[PDB]
């Protein structure tokens, strides 16, 4: 199923990826995609697959797009083309620095620096409850029930909300069946809504309760706006957090020698997880031409959509030498993996302490752990690429109890 190539796009620059089903997905997701940059492949190339879209393989290019929003805009974000409305993830500027500043308040440093000690007080209440079992699944017994135990923290909601809340984001992305997109999304809004009017008129510290008395151009901000706020600050934290932490522990479950380094200098594991952050990038998200543009000598028409992968730009050798080999001391990490330009992941500091806690804390307690006899790791590929499952093993005598 390849759409027919539109005819203001040369055949030369045809290279039919596909961003849910890449070829060389076995050896490994970041390795698949990064198919994109081998030499035979131009910076800028056109797909056939999932409609069909431009696709920009190097870093100074995916920067550049990014930067370039009067001309990329992100009205159409993903791809394919096809009752998504969060905020401000559609908006260019200006319309969105608005509510980008109140969005910061939120989840911008000083929140996540007072959250620190309950986010590691939660990582140790899961990682105490595993460790004497000597195995588990980490994508669904850690990584899963972690971010949004911290948007429930974050947002002041009950944990014995989590199961349902928990249920309606996994049916945005991984659907069983039982509700489409928009039922689920409506689902979240049915629960979100009469928070949001309770904390207008009785207001906390939470960030349910700033979002919802916030102010938008001079005037109150509607509960359809709080709504869709607080709808992206639930789901933008999650699916992102639960894979990239297993990418990381795949990773250091099969490299003893990093491993090794971490524990013996806990001090490293900072600049060790912006070294992970670029190594096994994830997201891959896109824009739609706003008008007819001649971009690095390639002629994009007014509404094709380009996809500009986050996950490429600290892949590409160009950004960095040797980019598939992990070193924790590289002097200069240079990557886009929460994104560039004015969508710059508001997240991005919760994200950082959530992977930096994850692995300190995981790394006191059960420091010898290693990939389950026999398994094979499977990854999967799409906007936000992953780990379908990470089954881990370790010696209860070698870890150190709460
Ligand atoms: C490893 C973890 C994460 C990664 C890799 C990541 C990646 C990204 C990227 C690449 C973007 C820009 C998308 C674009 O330009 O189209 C973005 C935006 C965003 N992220 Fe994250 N994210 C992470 C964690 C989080 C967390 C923990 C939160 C909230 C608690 C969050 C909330 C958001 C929001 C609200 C936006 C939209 C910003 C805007 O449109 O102005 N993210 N993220």
């Amino acid at each position: 199923n390849l759409a027919p190539l539109p005819p203001h796009v040369p055949e030369h620059l045809v290279f039919d990826f596909d961003m849910y089903n890449p070829s060389n997905l076995s050896a490994g997701v970041q390795e698949a995609w990064a198919v994109l940059q081998e030499s035979n492949v131009p910076d800028l190339v056109w797909t056939r697959c999932n409609g069909g879209h431009w696709i920009a393989t190097r870093g100074q290019l995916i920067r550049e797009a990014y930067e370039d929003y009067r001309h990329f805009s992100s009205e159409c974000p993903f791809i394919p083309r096809e009752a998504y409305d969060f905020i401000p993830t559609s908006m260019d500027p200006p319309e969105q620095r608005q509510f980008r500043a109140l969005a910061n308040q939120v989840v911008g440093m000083p929140v996540v620096d007072k959250l620190e000690n309950r986010i590691q007080e939660l990582a140790c209440s899961l990682i105490e409850s595993l460790r004497p079992q000597g195995q588990c699944n980490f994508t669904e017994d850690y990584a899963e029930p972690f971010p949004i135990r911290i948007f429930m923290l974050l947002a002041g909601l009950p944990e014995e909300d989590i199961p349902h809340l928990k249920y309606l984001t996994d049916q945005m992305t991984r659907p069983d069946g039982s509700m489409t997109f928009a039922e689920a999304k409506e689902a979240l809004y049915d629960y979100l809504i009469p928070i949001i009017e309770q904390r207008r008129q009785k207001p906390g510290t939470d960030a349910i309760s700033i979002v919802a008395n916030g102010q938008v151009n001079g005037r109150p901000i509607t509960s359809d706006e709080a709504k869709r706020m607080c709808g992206l600050l639930l789901v933008g934290g999650l699916d992102t957090v639960v894979n990239f932490l297993s990418f990381s522990m795949e990773f250091l479950a099969k490299s003893p020698e990093h491993r090794q380094e971490l524990i013996e200098r806990p001090e490293r594991i900072p600049a060790a997880c912006e070294e992970l952050l670029r190594r096994f990038s994830l997201v891959a998200d896109g824009r739609i031409l706003t008008s007819d543009y001649e971009f690095h000598g390639v002629q994009l028409k007014k509404g094709d959509q380009i996809l500009l992968p986050q996950m490429l730009s600290g892949l590409d050798e160009r950004e960095n030498a040797a980019p598939m080999h992990v070193d924790f001391s590289r002097q200069k990490v240079s990557h886009t993996t929460f994104g560039h330009g004015s969508h710059l992941c508001l997240g991005q500091h919760l994200a950082r302490r959530e992977i930096i806690v994850t692995l300190k804390e995981w790394l006191t307690r059960i420091p010898d752990f290693s990939i389950a006899p026999g398994a094979q790791i499977q990854h999967k590929s799409g906007i936000v690429s992953g780990v379908q499952a990470l089954p881990l093993v370790w010696d209860p005598a070698t870890t150190k109890a709460v």
